[PDB]
């Protein structure tokens, strides 16, 4: 396998040096390259147990067995004498810049995965271009470099969640002795939006600066792959041209869906529009039941809004349903109205006021499963009914990249498509968790395999999540129902408990609402298959346990670890009530 | 070893039944015991790989080899026929209540460890008494059942820390769009104290109820062990008497120290007085540099107080000193004044006003190492210069319990003292981390070994901690300097990074102040020896990683785990900058 690995590494690396840490000839080559500003990968054979065999395999390309050996785009360039010869004759820059293609890497899509991949590739001498374009929403909203998370996703959504959490901080502060009157304080939507957007703008700019400082070419242009190595680009002035690249990474993400009902596209909005909305939403209907639907409904209500969520069947399909029910129950007790077993069939009553920055007014008609009609007025209607790629705008069908029935790219476990120089990362990679840290790990690990000879793959199993609803829900591993489906009910033990944060005591909040559980496999030493927690700071609670689950933690490992007091997370270290026992989990 | 274990178990268990889950004769004995309200331990031999051998060893006491076999205080009572015989003749209650001693267990001290031990022991039929008495402070402060943490420790200190955190929540809420003016809001100390004390009172009462519901005898009396099995008690009316017990658990904790300078006892206070203080402290001097000193100084300043800390040498001796310096630097930038390299030499200017509930006024004189004099007026002076047991008030020297040079009890790894029926748990156990979850685990695990045949020991290694200063500091494992001392500098690699909470962006708080590091051992697969984090919610961040460290996590385990976004804790999953490299950790 050593020989297979070396051949793949030489063929794909842009500029790579084989070396040993103790060789002065290697040092002199490194210094020459560093003086001429030639970036490159380095593999130190004396730090690999397999290095003596690698040194022998090198001779298949170079006909020598010594170090240093330097390669450019699949071709042996020289040993120490040869490299210094090129340098002395001002020949080196020309050799290390010679390519069949304009770029070693073209990334189509400048989001979480695509930016991480392009920056990492450039570190190893890959001449890289990042393409990004933001197709405007139906009402015309657009934004800058950085993708869905930075502009219309994790970042603004958690900042608005923080604004909602502070409403309860203001309430709590009275009980802890502070002299404010919460009932006389109001929230200004546009003041919050301006602060959120000023931070997003600093991220847009920071990404352009980072690309420039890594020598990456940034093009604000729509990309379309028309053959394995050719990308057609259309710029802001509609000028069309073609660039070529050796490796291609598709990283174009998804966009929100609309239901096919009259008025939906013309009068409703999505999460794409919400985070820069110039007017306050007012009385709002959220249609949908995804984590996006519930997170948005949740902070709108905490800011003081009149909020309804219209649910076709269940909440958070695909998540543990006991946990999802507890999430929704908390929201209903804290102001959110729910129209259950209900679907929509939208009429405009008032146009948005772009002068006084005030919302319009809409009539929503729908129906319930019991036959009753739904008819109610709202100032804003938000659709959160899923997301999808539109790869037909990115990818000519004749190139030969295989898609699945949902239109996502079918990849091997190293992100390779059915076209061997083309790779896909992030939300468009079929079957993978659709999360920002996953896309970043995929893109960075892929760049190292392509251009630095790395072997490490991304591990997509047991990736932890957090839903940032008013009471947050964190999880890692299997839901209880999926564990029982896989192993049978007799092989599953579930430990659980309610708890109360210490911070809730003086504030007079609820006793037996926060909740956690460990779903375990009896016949495998009580292995922890899934961990679930409903409570404040659930993302901070969950993260560290994801390392232990990755390592195969059992119930005994949780028991022998001592808790930190006073914390919410410490309740995981002393769990003892099983579901099979029927004993109540309440405190 | 099976035979040794069985003999120890029979001798010490109060009421114990040997059984198999599938035996109907065992079931009938369980039902009779449950009807007569006789609590007991149960060991199911068919759930132990060693059970066939245990069944044979039982014959050394009973001369039979069948199940069920029932034992009371070291004596075989009978098989199924014999037990039902006693029940039918109204003889059973008399047999299971027969003892040489008043109690199977006496616990001296009703705190974290002592309450946990007494409640667990009672579950297995041990007739238990818990003794608790609170010696008043010099000014007369006293409190109810539950020990140091509940009354004058973790619980009130974290609630007052929460009150201080809310000051910054009020400030932040303006930037997130809320219409309050922080500069017009004040804090009322006594309103906060009343709420904190109402919660503590609910815990005092809940413990008395829990003891009553477990059939534990609670005596509010000072205990003194005068021989291995005799405890002399003095009650609230000064009446003296003697009770006897089979096993004794010493769990009496520590109390604050004072420096030996004029005026210290008469005019200063300690943490024992602070948490129920009827007047606001006003301009305050904290003398000391322990986690107690810095936590108290920190929340007093966040509530709006004029606070000075007087430091003899370093902060947080025994903790990682880079981390301790960052903690103190944050406090100094946020209002706390520090009198460095300074010691005190206290005069009264005004007596405390017990009518208008206002503090007095004090003159503090001291001196610096450079020869300058310290002289300044303060309304309150708090000493936080360490804590100590006073076991000469608990333990007659003739009993034979060995103490160390600091006066703590010298124990084996199962908490046994040099007197074989006497055990020590919690803060008075020499050499152990002095923390509430440690005391609870020790007491509960000990009760199960004494009265239910358990074998599991408490693991005191790599127990995680959190200091609840204004910016919190969490840790698990070795400090960097201790790791280098143990293994040498060439064998240690340190990965580190600054970070900024997303919540701090819109609030305009500091860029490169939060900080984390992983201290690793190169020659052991980059094993993580210590983890350290300075930031919000540091206790929630740290707890879950303590399970992975207990399991032997390496740097590779941290790398392959995916982060949760956006969280502070996720920065641990992507660390790459080493200290040896000299690259800056800033963002
Ligand atoms: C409301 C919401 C909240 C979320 N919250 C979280 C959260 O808390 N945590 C989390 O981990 N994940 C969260 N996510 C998911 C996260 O945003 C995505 O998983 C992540 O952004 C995926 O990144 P990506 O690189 O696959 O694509 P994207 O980030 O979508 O970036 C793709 C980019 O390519 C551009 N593009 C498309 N076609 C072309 C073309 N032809 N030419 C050029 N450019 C093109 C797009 O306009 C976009 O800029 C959230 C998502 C949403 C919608
Ligand atoms: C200010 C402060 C803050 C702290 N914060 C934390 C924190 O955040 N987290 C943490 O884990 N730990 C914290 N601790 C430590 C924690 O309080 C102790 O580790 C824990 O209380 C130890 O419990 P214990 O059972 O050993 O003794 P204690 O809790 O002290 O209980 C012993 C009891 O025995 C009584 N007693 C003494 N002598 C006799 C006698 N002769 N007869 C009868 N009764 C007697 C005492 O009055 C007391 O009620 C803090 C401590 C302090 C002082
Ligand atoms: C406890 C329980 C179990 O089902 C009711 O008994 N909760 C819900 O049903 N919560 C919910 C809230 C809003 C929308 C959908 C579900
Ligand atoms: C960065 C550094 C390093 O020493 C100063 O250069 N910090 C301190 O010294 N912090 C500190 C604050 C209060 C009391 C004691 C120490």
């Amino acid at each position: 396998g050593t020989s297979q690995w070396l051949r793949k590494t030489v063929d794909s690396a842009a500029v790579i040096l084989f070396s040993k840490t103790t060789c002065p000839y290697c040092k002199k080559v490194k210094d020459v390259l560093a003086e001429a500003k030639i970036k490159h990968a380095t593999i130190e054979l004396d730090q690999l147990s397999n290095g003596s065999a690698i040194q022998k395999c090198l001779a298949s390309f170079s006909k020598i067995e010594t170090v240093p050996q330097m390669f450019v785009r699949g071709k042996f360039i020289g040993d120490s004498q040869t490299v210094l010869k090129y340098y002395s004759n001002d020949e080196l820059a020309g050799i290390v810049n010679e390519s069949k293609y304009d770029y070693d890497l073209i990334v189509i899509g400048g989001g979480s995965g695509g930016l991480a991949a392009g920056k990492e590739a450039a570190k190893y001498g890959a001449k890289t271009a990042v393409l990004d374009y933001v197709e405007p929403t139906p009402i015309g909203t657009t934004w800058g470099l950085g993708g869905t998370c930075v502009n219309v996703g994790c970042i603004p959504k958690k900042l608005m969640h923080q604004a909602g959490l502070l409403s309860h901080a203001l309430e709590d502060a009275e009980h802890f002795g502070w002299s404010l009157d919460r009932s006389k304080i109001s929230h200004n939507w546009s003041t919050m939006v301006e602060g959120v957007q000023s931070h997003i703008g600093s991220l847009n700019w920071g990404y352009k600066v980072a690309l420039r400082d890594n020598q990456v070419t940034y093009l604000n242009a729509k990309g379309r792959l028309i053959s394995p190595h050719e990308v057609q680009i259309t710029d802001k002035n509609q000028k069309v041209s073609t660039i070529t690249g050796n490796k291609i990474i598709l990283a174009t993400g998804e966009r929100p869906k609309y239901p096919e009902i009259p008025g939906a596209v013309e009068y409703g909005i999505t999460s794409d529009d919400l985070f820069s909305l110039p007017y306050f939403p007012g009385k709002t209907l959220v249609i949908g039941a995804s984590y996006v639907a519930l997170e948005c409904a949740g902070f709108l209500a905490s800011l003081g809004g009149d909020v309804t969520v219209m649910v076709r069947s269940i909440l958070l399909r695909g998540f543990d349903q006991q946990m999802a029910e507890k999430v929704g129950d908390y929201m209903e007790n804290h102001g959110v109205k729910f129209a259950k077993l209900c679907v929509p069939d939208i009429k405009q009553l008032k146009v948005v006021d772009t002068e006084n920055n005030k919302p319009g007014l809409l009539l929503v008609k729908g129906h319930y499963t019991d036959g009753k009609k739904f008819e109610e007025e709202f100032e804003t209607v938000i659709f959160a009914v899923g997301r999808e790629p539109q790869l037909s705008k990115v990818l000519c069908e004749t190139v030969g990249v295989k898609l699945d029935k949902n239109g996502r790219v079918v990849c091997t476990d190293d992100e390779q498509t059915t076209v061997s120089n083309v790779y896909a990362i992030g939300d468009i990679n079929a079957g993978k968790p659709q999360l920002t840290p996953v896309a970043i790990q995929a893109g960075r690990y892929l760049a190292r395999r392509l251009f630095a000879g790395a072997t490490e793959l991304t591990d997509y199993s047991n990736v932890a999540t957090t839903v940032f609803t008013p009471l947050e829900y964190g999880a890692c591993g299997l839901s209880e129902e999926d564990a029982i489906e896989k192993y049978g009910d007799k092989d599953i033990e579930v430990y659980h408990s309610n708890f109360k944060p210490l911070e809730w005591t003086v504030a007079h909040r609820e006793d037996n609402v926060c909740y956690m559980k460990l779903v375990c496999r009896k016949s495998d030493n009580m292995r922890v298959l899934g961990l679930h927690v409903l409570g404040p700071n659930a993302g901070e609670i969950t993260q560290g346990y994801a390392v232990a689950i990755k390592m195969g933690a059992t119930k005994a490992d949780f028991d022998r670890t001592i808790g930190i007091h006073p914390t919410c997370s410490e309740t995981f270290t002393t769990l003892h009530v099983t579901k099979k026992s029927g004993v109540s989990p309440i405190v």
